[PDB]
């Protein structure tokens, strides 16, 4: 009946933000039509699907998220059927210029463009830069929910507070959910789990697994962890 | 004067911080060196965090962001982390810098370094993988740029995009190139053949398991194994070219 738009965000890189975006989107696509938007200048998601993009002959140096934001192409012509029930808007390195571009109403470009999107998805999942920048603002201003992958490091609580402060400044009342990634059984992960596990939007934990880098998934032990996380998330919204 | 080197790249995970640490450490053998951690990831800061904690530094008040906000003086943020090596630490509040509205925002680090009493032979600045106002602050007071590159797709295009960004700054900074995480395969040969002809190419760093382990979490001292020799060759070629 309406698209549910989930931003995956984290101010620290290497916390499984992009990995969680791919796997949650893929799990959702089992019974839903899902759109991935790769708004990360690293373009991790895009290059995970690059072999598929190549076999289809997509010209993503012309049709990508940055050119949507610059209003040079329409969003309809950028969408790539990369997997079962899964579409992608690819990222491209020119996106690096977005932060310095001078544009009117720059914060609302993604929201405006999504208002001109003919195709209809059950879920839209947005990967973001590990930064509190105008790109994150574009994702947040059209989102319904946020999922933040966290690791049990020093400044983990402080980093979550800084993100909360950034969303407040946007005058937004977004449910913000928490995942603990790279989970190991030791004191450092117990302290963060003990803090996080009390919060109503804590979804669960992902264990550090070597087997989980552009190969298909086989529903192993780490996929089950994401499956439990997704089930809890769906019960809370 | 101090010679001021920015380490930059627009792809993350290319050994940017690792190269900043190891080059600053090598230089510190015969020089007084200042490391400035201007990366919101704070990789350099948390590589030295055990030393910082033993000294009891309150770097949530004295850090690179509070310098840029003109809330603390640069002299009081400096931490002696190793032999002949000083550090200005990064702290997570630096994330707000990109959204702060400030006059002459591009020149805050340059102005700040003009008020620095201490005198260094070399200053080495670690940066975010981003074409943002933070990167501009580093470039506008640097003498040289070192870019670590990997054999990824679009690496040439990414270098062309970086050079265009430096050019728009009305800057004529010598830009040097390192190929990092080098493995023996076709993809790395293609980039090597492209880069090795360029005039400020410095050489290559091989991907090594023991170098991952020493900085990954062990926060370990270096032992001058084969990858340290690779960095030593890169530094010597660099020093002969400036
Ligand atoms: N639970 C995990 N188990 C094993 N490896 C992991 C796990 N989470 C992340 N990684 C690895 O961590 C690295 C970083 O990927 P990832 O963290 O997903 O990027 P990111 O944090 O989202 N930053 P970005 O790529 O800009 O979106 C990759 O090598 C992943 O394979
Ligand atoms: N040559 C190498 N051999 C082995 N591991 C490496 C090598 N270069 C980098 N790494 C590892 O790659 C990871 C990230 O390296 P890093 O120096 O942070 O790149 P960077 O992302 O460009 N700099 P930064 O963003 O500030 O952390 C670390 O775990 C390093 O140990
Ligand atoms: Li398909
Ligand atoms: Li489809």
């Amino acid at each position: 009946k309406k698209p549910k738009i989930i931003t995956i965000a984290s101010i620290k890189g290497g916390v499984g933000k992009s990995t969680s975006a791919i796997i949650l989107a893929t799990l959702l696509s089992k019974n839903n039509k899902v759109l991935l938007i790769d708004m990360d200048t690293q373009a991790s998601i895009t290059s995970y699907f690059y072999e598929k993009i190549e076999k289809l002959g997509i010209n993503f140096t012309k049709f990508n998220i940055y050119e949507i934001l610059k209003e040079n192409v329409d969003i309809d012509s950028t969408i790539i059927n990369v997997d079962n029930n899964l579409d992608l808007i690819p990222s491209y390195l020119t996106l690096h210029n977005f932060s310095e571009d001078k544009i009117e109403h720059k914060d609302f470009l993604l929201k405006t463009s999504l208002g001109t999107l003919y195709y209809k998805y059950d879920y839209i999942v947005i990967d973001t830069n590990p930064s509190l920048d105008v790109t994150l603002k574009n994702a947040l201003l059209c989102s319904d929910y946020v999922i933040i992958p966290m690791t049990a490091e020093k400044w983990a609580v402080e980093s979550l507070d800084l993100f909360n402060f950034f969303v407040r400044k946007l005058n937004l009342f977004l449910p913000i959910f928490l995942i603990i990634t790279r989970f190991k059984k030791n004191r450092t992960h117990k302290t963060l789990f003990e803090i996080l596990k009390t919060k109503d939007r804590f979804l669960g934990t992902i264990s550090e697994r070597e087997d989980l880098n552009n190969n298909f998934d086989l529903n192993k032990d780490y996929i089950k962890e994401y499956e439990n996380i997704l089930e809890i998330f769906l019960k809370k919204i």
